[PDB]
């Protein structure tokens, strides 16, 4: 009854869009934020809590899960959805970034040492691992180069990534169960160079994908440069397909990226920085460990609708985090993920109502005040 | 409308009793197990989850809370119940054991260094701290001696504890809000010596308390010796008041202690050992980290009614705990506390039905098989 993958744009304002991706396991409202669930858990949250915050889809990692607990093992246990208890869509990263980030490169693929066993990844093996996991949105396997990259290392990694994108496409299409029930996204590369981004976009559009990610950003280029690259890169992608900015980001990063045509986001910031004591508020981030919160009976944020802000004070959460208590990480993480989802809802509503430009201005004025 | 403290025994079988303690913040079904909430949290659980497992009352610690976040601070923030979000009864230990365990003794009290500021505790100060916390069941402040104690160190600590019990009684009665809304328990001491236990029981009964704890056990004496001391010590206490065995214990410890007349228990074992990978089952404890569980799709326990066993496999929880994931600690802890509460429910039902002797035999035969 439900479709494999149907993206519908309900409203536009400038370059920003809002709409839905319908998939067999559920609907994804866009612009969407995906909580990161690296090792088959969104850290410190039950899946029901992740859903309660408003998340429609989570992200899992091919590289981590292939090492622990193992992709064939997860398949034997019934797939990633059943294993971790999340029955809605899951997007899996292909492994390319973490192989470079955490762990021998050739045209066939890459061999590497686990962060210390030896493992192989290729476009075909990445697609097969994501099939074994049961991913709903499969990412093409690419080759990343560190930042800052020379123009030579940018062009060579990009063209190989495009050759690997065609191999990923073919491996995915060769697996009937995958091609009938999942979607495949290609990844635009080319670093900060407009002509390479164009060559990458053209190659991916020639192959044909369900969605297009902007890769190679959120690697330490600063917000000004990221926005500058998004300015020319997103219009190169097919307008009628979703645009996914990998690894981004801070709340203001997300707002500016939506203003430039991005529909999907993932980032560890709300979870990781929550465990570290950083809470997001409409008046900017706060560090709850600061002594100024020790007797503050207000919730983390005065407008937030999350269950944490309905029940517990800053003072209590300050105590938990300073004491190293697990409940501190749980409450900070639930609030931060809920805050991110409320940001996405405000973005979606304001685009639908044709007042997203004003929302972005009002958001920034208060958030950086 | 609700009474300050009303203990009713609904059924008996041998020395075992089952019934209720009615208090202003709720009813406590006995025999009762109290999850330990040391630093104003039952580790890795929201209070709603603690309640969902069946807990009627939790335990907090005078010694830890007076150091962090501070008793006057908690009172300024509205009391411990409001601070941590648990609106049901709270029993607070008086500080005597942790002062000895974790941190200069005289007849007036004890001075000590925090585990490194300097602090004072006396019967009057302990009662006042528990008043500031808003405890529902206040423990008399006593002087503990390490195990194994000589007969001289046992008698001297006990008689001082009895002098301190009268001072605790007087300080409690002097505080109208405390005396009208909370209860006060005295602590029997005397180590493994029958005559000292009798002198202690007589002194406490002369003073008069709402309930009577058996102190000085669960300090490394083994189950045989603990049971031997309970055999003669519990009958010395007033029959018409609750009997509280502090710091106990393993499931078989609890069953045997109920067989000897104990009504209330607290222990860190289900929480602490849950975080460490030990799950309690009706077939005995298992360590979920063991490789034998890596592909085991069964729940932690085949009969357990808890939400963890309804949803997740041993294999998943094995992965979480081996990966150091917070959700592993959350799920193990919820299951273990739920298992303890189901044990207490089975104990209560079997005493009510006059088949507790058979339950204890059936429990032990299966648990140690
Ligand atoms: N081919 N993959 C990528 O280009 C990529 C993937 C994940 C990322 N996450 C971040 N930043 C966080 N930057 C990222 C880039
Ligand atoms: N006056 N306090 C006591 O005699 C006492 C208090 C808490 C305890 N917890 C354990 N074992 C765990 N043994 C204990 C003894
Ligand atoms: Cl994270
Ligand atoms: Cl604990
Ligand atoms: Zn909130
Ligand atoms: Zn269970």
């Amino acid at each position: 009854d439900r479709p494999r993958f149907s993206f519908s744009i309900a409203a536009r304002e400038g370059k920003a869009r809002t709409g839905t991706i319908e998939m067999k396991r559920g609907v994804i409202r866009t612009p969407a934020f995906m909580p990161v669930g690296t090792a088959a858990t969104v850290k410190a949250l039950k899946p029901e809590t992740v859903r309660a915050t408003g998340a429609d889809i989570i992200l899992g990692n091919t590289y981590h899960l292939m090492l622990r607990p193992g992709a064939e093992r997860i398949a034997k246990l019934g797939g990633l959805h059943s294993f971790m208890g999340w029955d809605r869509p899951i997007l899996t990263d292909s492994g390319g970034y973490q192989v470079m980030s955490l762990s021998k490169q050739s045209e066939e693929g890459v061999t590497f040492k686990s962060h210390g066993s030896r493992h192989m990844l290729s476009p075909e093996r990445s697609i097969e691992i994501q099939h074994l996991l049961g991913s709903d949105i499969v990412m093409a396997f690419d080759e990343c180069t560190p930042y800052p990259a020379t123009p030579s290392r940018a062009a060579s990694s990009m063209e190989r990534s495009m050759r690997w994108a065609k191999r990923s496409r073919d491996a995915f299409d060769s697996r009937k169960e995958q091609a009938e029930n999942a979607a495949l996204f290609g990844i635009q590369q080319g670093s900060v160079f407009e002509n390479l981004r164009q060559q990458s976009a053209d190659a991916l559009a020639e192959i044909g994908f369900d969605g297009y990610a902007v890769g190679g950003l959120a690697v330490g280029e600063g917000q000004d440069e990221m926005f500058r690259v998004l300015d020319f890169s997103v219009p190169m992608l097919p307008d009628d397909k979703p645009h996914y900015l990998m690894g981004v980001g801070k709340p203001d990063d997300i707002v500016g990226a939506v203003e430039r045509g991005i529909d999907m986001f993932d980032c560890v910031l709300p979870t990781r920085s929550g465990r570290n004591g950083q809470a997001f508020t409409w008046d900017g981030p706060i560090n709850i460990r600061n002594a100024r919160f020790s007797e503050d009976l207000k919730p983390l944020d005065s407008e937030c609708h999350c269950a944490v802000c309905q029940k517990w004070s800053r003072a209590y959460i300050h105590h938990l985090i300073r004491a190293g208590e697990i409940l501190g990480a749980m409450l900070m993480t639930e609030h931060n993920i809920a805050f991110y989802q409320q940001l996405m809802q405000k973005i979606r509503d304001s685009i639908s109502e044709g007042r997203f430009s004003q929302f972005a201005q009002d958001f920034r004025a208060r958030y950086f005040a």
